[PDB]
């Protein structure tokens, strides 16, 4: 399990905004989060959250399962990094 | 955790090879195996070998910390999935 903080400094999100291809408005809500890649210290990951999710509380959170998906070349990708409570 | 499975079946690789931009050979040893993504059955995907190492066994496996990395625009990727021994 990959271990996720968020930490009290994080606790907000940011949005940003835009015009689609084709016309359409879109936003984009982003938070900040340490995720343990096994370095001496966590590494700085930015999260975009899904459509109407408030951001993420303070504490310790692991990745769910829904955040992969099989890309174009067949391979594993992150799609979004989802979170759950640990 | 992700459970990832070898079948019996998938207990080879296969190579691809080539010519770097500047004239270096290289080898790509890759093996496909299965992953349960939560949908009614689990999916094919294609894992590509780090240098020197064997075909996974058939068994069950689940994936190592070292498979992920932070990319250019900051969010989290899978840079080569990387798997253990469940």
């Amino acid at each position: 399990m990959i271990k996720v903080e968020i930490k009290p400094s994080q606790a907000q999100f940011t949005t940003r905004s835009g015009v689609s291809r084709q016309g359409k408005p879109y936003s984009l809500n982003e938070q900040l989060c340490y995720i343990d890649l096994g370095n001496e210290y966590p590494v700085l990951v930015k999260v975009t959250l899904d459509e109407g999710q408030p951001a993420y509380a303070p504490g310790l959170y692991t990745v769910h399962l829904s955040s992969f998906k099989v890309g174009q070349f067949g391979s594993l990708m992150i799609d979004r990094l989802r979170l759950v409570p640990a």
